[PDB]
C-alpha cells in the first residue's frame, strides 16, 4: 500500500482495558484494513508482589504488569502513541515482535522522560506476539521490571482449527507471566529502594543467577486468585493468551485441557490438540482454546510446581454450572 | 452415557506392574468401552537414590517412583481405588491430567492416613498423561518426593502415524524422570532425616533454587543400567513413554532416533519424525516410537548432559543382533 | 544397495570453512549418492571468551567453537577422518546425532593423542543435527568445553514448505551456541589453569549448579557483532542453522521472524511458520528461513534476555537496502 492508500483507510480508536481482561473487539474482522489506534502512558511505579510486602520498581506500559493486550486483525495497521511522562526517570521504547523492521519498532521509539512518539506498523502475520521495552544497554533490566505485554493479530476470518473449521470463543483472558529478581540482604530479607536506579547493581547480580525470586501472573502472587479469579461457565469456550518475555513457561489448566493450543502462538501453524501442559518459550506468547465441561475451581499454573506454588505462578478459574458424572464421579468418597 | 449405561458396561480388573515395565494390554481395543479397575496403595517410604547411600523420604503410589503406568483406551472409564494406609502420616490425593473435572480428581480424592477412595473418570482424550499427588498447600513437596506417574490412553484403533499408517510396537517401556532436592550439610554431604516432616523446611530451601541435586530415571541413579538396562533387538519396534511431573526434560537415544515422537504426548497431535532429541515440558508425558537397526549399547538420556551424567538422568538399552555396515562402519579403527 | 555398489560410489573430499560460514554445497543434490569426505583435527587450546580476558581450555573440532557445519544430502555417506594430535592431552571421539549405531559413532572413534580414525555413516534422515564429543565418563566436560558442532543433511530435492513449495535460500549461516562454566575464586575473579585437566574438579562444581557463567555464539561474547555481524540485503532469503549440544535456547531475530522454522531441526517434520521466537532443546539443532524485508541492524538472540545481554548470547545482522514505510514508519519521531 502507498502512503496515500494508507491515509485513506478508516481509523478506529481503541480503549485498552487492564489484564487479564481484553478490550472490545470482533473475532471476524468488520470491514477492510484499518489503522487501529492505541495510546499508552509508561508508568515507573512501586508494586508489591507478595504478602511479605516485597517491592519491585515496575516499568509499566499503561500502568500494569503485564502491559495490556492489543487486538487487531491481519493486515490492519497498529498505530501506537507511546508516552513517557516527565515524572519518570528512564528512557524507554517498544519492540513489537509482531512487527517488521527496526528492532520491532524499538529503534524508532526511544523516548526520554517528557517525550512521546507515534509508531505505525503493518500486522502482516497472524498470532499472539510479545511486545517489550528494550533500551540499548539495559534490555533485560526493563523487561524483568515488568515492561512487557502482548498483542493478538487475529486472522481476518477469525480463528480456525487444523481442518479449517471455525473456532469461536465466548471469553478471552490474557495472563502475562513475569519473572522477578529481587535483591536480599544478609538476613535473607528482600531489600527496598526509593529509586529504580538504586536497585540496578543489586538486581543485575540476582538476574545473573538465572533464578527468579518470584514468578507471578498479572504482577503479583495471588493477582489472579481469590476475588480476582477468572470466570466461566460449563459450555463456554475460552481462549487463554499467555506470554513470557524473558523465560520459559509451561501452562496447565488443572481439571481441564488445552483443546486447541497454538503453542508457538502463531495462527498459521496448526494448533496442537488435547494438551495437558503446553510450552511457551521465553520471548513468546501462546494461546489455548478450551470448552469448559465441569463446574468448580481450576488451578491454572506454570507446571514447574515449585515455580507455581513456592514462587507465585498460580491462577484460578471459578466455573459455574452442572456437574457431569459421566466425565467424573466419586464412586466412593474418602472414608475409613 | 447414563449412570445405568455405565453400570452395564463390562468391568476388567488390572494388576499393575512396576516401572519401567507395563501391565499387559492390547494396542487395539477389544470390544466396546469398559470400566477398567486399578488399585494403588500409597507408601511413604525411605529410598536410596545413589551409590553413596543418599536417602529420600519418598511418597510412592504403589510403592514405586515413578508410580506405575495405567493403560486404558479412549472412552473407557478408569476406576481407581486409592488407599492411604494408617502407617502413613500425610494426607494424599491424585490428579489425573487425563481426567476432566475437580482438579483432575484431586478435589475428590483427598484421603488421610487410614482412608481410601474410589474415583472414576472417562478417558475422553488419547495420549500419555501425567498423574500426581497435589494436596492443597503442599503440592510441589509431594510431587518432588516422587508422588507422580503416568497413564496411557490408547486410541481404540491403536496407534497410527500422522498420515493414518498403523504403528504397532513390539515392546513398551515407561521411563519416569524425577527431580530430587536433597538438603546438604556444611561439608556438602547429603543429610538424612528420621522422619519425612523433619526434612520439609530444608527441602523447600533447596527447591527454591530450582536446581535439583539429582535427576533420575526409575527412582535412582543408574536404575535402568546393568542387569536392569532396557532391551531390544535389531528390527524390534519399541515405544518409550517418558514423564516429568515438575520439570522439563529433553530425551535422546544415543545411536538412535525418535522415528515418531508424540512430543506433547497427545495422539491426535501428529507426531514429529526423525527426531534426534525431543522435549517434554514439566507437567507432561511424551512418547517416542523407534525401530532399532543396530545392535549394541545405547544411552537413553536427558540431553542436558550435566543432568544426564552428573545428576543421574541416564539409562541404557542393550540390543541384540547383527551390525549393519551400510548404516555405519569404522573404515579405519583408532590407530597411530 | 550391494557391497560393490557402495564401494563404487564416488568419493568427494570437501574443504571445511569456519563458522558462521558454511562450505560449498548445492541445495538440490548433484548426481546420485556419494561418500562425502571430511577431515578434522582436534585442537585443545586456550581461548578468551569475554571482554575481561576470561580463558577456557577449549576442546575444538577443527580448531573452532562450534566445530564446523558439514553438509551432505539424504542417503549420501559422510566419511570423517578425525585426528587427535600427539600435542593434545585427552582422549576424544565423535557422536553424530545424524548417524545410526554405536552411540552415533562415539563407540568407534575413541582416539588418544597421537591417533586418528575414519568413520563412515549413511545419512538416512534429513535435517540439521548436533555432533559432539562424548568420551565415556567425561561426556559433559568435553561438550561444555566447546567440543560440539552440527551437520545438515539436506533432502536430495532441497528444502520445501509444508505445502510442498520449494524454499531456496540465498545464503546460510551456522550459529553454534555454547554454555560455559568457568570457575571463580573467592573474590569473584575467573580462574586460569595450566592444563585442561587442572580445571576439571572446579569446573564440574560450576556445572552442577546448572548455571552457566557465559552463554555465547561462535565461541565468545560479541563474536557475531560489529565488524563480525552477519549480513544480508532486503529481499534475500537466509537460512540460520542454530545448535546447542547441552542446554535449551530460544532464538529470536529482533525486527524479523522465522518465516519457516524447523524447530526440531528435522526436514520431514513440517516447519512452524511466522515464528517470533522458536525453541531448540539442549542436544539438538534447529533451522529458520527468513526473507529480509527491511534494512538496518537486527539483534539475533537467545530470548532469555539475561542470557543474551548479561551472559553473551547476542549476535547482529547488518542488512542493506530500501526502507519499507508500508511495513513500519515513525508517524511522530520522539519529541517533547
Ligand atoms: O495443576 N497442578 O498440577
Ligand atoms: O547421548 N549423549 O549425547
Ligand atoms: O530481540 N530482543 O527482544
Ligand atoms: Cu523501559
Ligand atoms: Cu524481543
Ligand atoms: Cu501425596
Ligand atoms: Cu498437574
Ligand atoms: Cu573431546
Ligand atoms: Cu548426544
Amino acid at each position: 500500500a502507498t502512503a496515500a492508500e494508507i491515509a485513506a483507510l478508516p481509523r478506529q480508536k481503541v480503549e485498552l482495558v487492564d489484564p487479564p481482561f481484553v478490550h472490545a473487539h470482533s473475532q471476524v474482522a468488520e470491514g477492510g484494513p484499518k489503522v487501529v489506534e492505541f495510546t499508552m502512558v509508561i508508568e515507573e511505579k512501586k508494586i508489591v508482589i507478595d504478602d511479605a510486602g516485597t517491592e519491585v520498581h515496575a516499568m509499566a506500559f499503561n500502568g500494569t504488569v503485564p502491559g495490556p493486550l492489543m487486538v487487531v486483525h491481519q493486515d490492519d495497521y497498529l498505530e501506537l502513541t507511546l508516552i513517557n511522562p516527565e515524572t519518570n526517570t528512564l528512557m524507554h521504547n517498544i519492540d513489537f515482535h509482531a512487527a517488521t523492521g527496526a528492532l520491532g519498532g524499538g529503534g524508532l521509539t526511544e523516548i526520554n522522560p517528557g517525550e512521546k512518539t507515534i509508531l505505525r506498523f503493518k500486522a502482516t502475520k497472524p498470532g499472539v506476539f510479545v511486545y517489550h521495552c528494550a533500551p540499548p544497554g539495559m534490555v533485560p533490566w526493563h523487561v524483568v521490571s515488568g515492561m512487557n505485554g502482548a498483542i493478538m493479530v487475529l486472522p481476518r476470518e477469525g480463528l480456525h482449527d487444523g481442518k479449517g473449521k471455525a473456532l469461536t470463543y465466548d471469553k478471552i483472558y490474557y495472563v502475562g507471566e513475569q519473572d522477578f529478581y529481587v535483591p536480599r540482604d544478609e538476613n535473607g530479607k528482600y531489600k527496598k529502594y526509593e529509586a529504580p536506579g538504586d536497585a540496578y547493581e543489586d538486581t543485575v547480580k540476582v538476574m545473573r543467577t538465572l533464578t527468579p525470586t518470584h514468578v507471578v501472573f498479572n504482577g503479583a502472587v495471588g493477582a489472579l486468585t481469590g476475588d480476582k479469579a477468572m470466570t466461566a461457565a460449563v459450555g463456554e469456550k475460552v481462549l487463554i493468551v499467555h506470554s513470557q518475555a524473558n523465560r520459559d513457561t509451561r501452562p496447565h489448566l488443572a481439571g481441564g485441557h488445552g483443546d486447541y493450543v497454538w503453542a508457538t502462538g502463531k495462527f498459521n501453524t496448526p494448533p496442537d490438540v488435547d494438551q495437558e501442559t503446553w510450552f511457551i518459550p521465553g520471548g513468546a506468547a501462546g494461546a489455548a482454546f478450551y470448552t469448559f465441561q465441569q463446574p468448580g475451581i481450576y488451578a491454572y499454573v506454570n507446571h514447574n510446581l515449585i515455580e507455581a506454588f513456592e514462587l507465585g505462578a498460580a491462577a484460578h478459574f471459578k466455573v459455574t454450572g452442572e456437574w457431569n458424572d459421566d466425565l467424573m464421579t466419586s464412586v466412593l468418597a474418602p472414608s475409613g
